[PDB]
């Protein structure tokens, strides 16, 4: 049997080829986890074909409907048989679905635009002339509404509170903010992320300091599937072999833009 | 009843007090794993006991008898309920036995007696004039013998080939014998340790490099155990908490005096 596997278009994970209407199935597609299915698959001895979750969506629980909607909800529902995505492993998600130990690690993150004068969370929470925020939804808006630890809750009430809005709706929007706003605007997103962004042209922002928090993508499958099993003693495979360091420098460094 | 936890003396995971012998039962011992086991017990509502790996080993399988020792070993054979400790997820301990996700992030270092003239792995694997090597019987040294990356295999094949042995049977071995080698001897080991004992009297050694790779410390239990579950999910609430990031603070704090 073909195993269905329910992913999400974002770069540099999983992308349609320039030429794609040229192609068919999963030739359509690049990117790491398209490598990373390729190398799944072989490692485990199945055929697979690439989906696109229907809602865009990574896996929340409605609070009202308990419904949960994108790539988890494939899975809880038995609508797909495994995710393979920048999902990251979280407490809820691990009570409703499977997880592979992590394939990658980041954490929160400070991009900059270059030239501006912040090297720390610290110096952030300490000034107010810079200003800085999150997506207005997801996960790292919600790090900061929830954390109880003293410079992430000084900077939680400083971000809700200051106007204009420093939320925004898009990572796009976040990234083109940072690059027009003189220095004066700093943007917190994913480790992964910025550092991909440091390396698009023009090549103007740049990851400062430390991460905020540590966390990890794993592969997912419904809870008790034997595919399972297999899955995870091939990450960890890969992963002491050096193929996914392989994988995250061919995307990020290899066909990066700006150097090194 | 109350679980057995194998841990294994290493700092700052897991050390005796220096008046030890004035307390009584798991108060005897301080470190991040000792903190992390009492947050563990509280959010899965059992007591226990913290006992130290009989043979002093991380684990590993003899190629001969197929037997496990070290804290592997005592999960396996029925010796302890649960492991906290600085103990590596690897392919081969997955096999075995089950693992947490991971509680902290490390990767596999270089130790050098300052003044050493070495900046890289690549740097150790083009000469013999410095020899190194690793701890027996972890996922160091499991690491080098089965890596075809051209620079770990090259000095893996170096390692096995030196005289005399560059192999050491405890971390605190490894490391006097970097400080006692008068820059002849380069140590590889975790970064985390690595870390911690750069920061500290006497002030003589320091790692060098980047990471050789990337990995994670997880909390094992025997294979199909029903306290796995509740275990892990503890563990990734005290993530998500911040818990661990707060440990890891406390623990590796450098109080200046390097
Ligand atoms: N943490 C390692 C021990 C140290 C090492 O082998 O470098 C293990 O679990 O075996
Ligand atoms: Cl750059």
């Amino acid at each position: 049997k073909t195993v269905v596997v329910t992913t999400i278009l974002e770069s540099p994970y999983v992308m349609m080829k320039k030429n794609h209407e040229m192609l068919e199935g999963n030739e359509r597609y690049e990117g790491y986890c398209v490598d990373l299915a390729a190398e799944i698959a072989k490692h485990c001895g199945f055929k697979y074909k690439l989906t696109i979750v229907g809602d865009g969506k990574y896996g929340a629980r409605d609070a009202d409907t308990k419904i949960w909607n994108g790539m988890v909800g494939e899975l809880v529902y038995g609508k797909a048989d495994i995710a393979i995505a920048p999902l990251t492993i979280t407490l809820v998600r691990e009570e409703v679905i499977d997880f592979s130990k992590p394939f990658m690690s980041l954490g929160i993150s400070i991009m900059i635009k270059k030239g501006t004068p912040i090297e720390s969370a610290e110096d952030l929470s300490k000034q107010t002339e810079i200003a800085y925020g999150t997506l207005d939804s997801g996960s790292t808006k919600e790090f900061f509404r929830r954390s109880k630890i003293a410079v992430f809750d000084k900077m939680w009430t400083y971000m809700r509170s200051a106007e204009p809005s420093v939320f925004v709706r898009t990572t796009a929007e976040g990234v083109a903010r940072v690059r027009k706003s003189k220095g004066k605007y700093a943007y917190l997103l994913e480790s992964t992320m910025n550092e991909y962004i440091e390396q698009r042209k023009p090549c103007d922002t740049m990851k400062v300091g430390g991460n905020l928090d540590s966390k990890g993508y794993g592969i997912a499958t419904p809870k008790g599937s034997s595919l399972g099993n297999a899955v995870n003693l091939a990450v960890l495979k890969l992963n002491e072999q050096g193929l996914l360091d392989k994988l995250k420098n061919k995307w990020w460094y290899d066909k990066g833009e700006c150097g090194s």
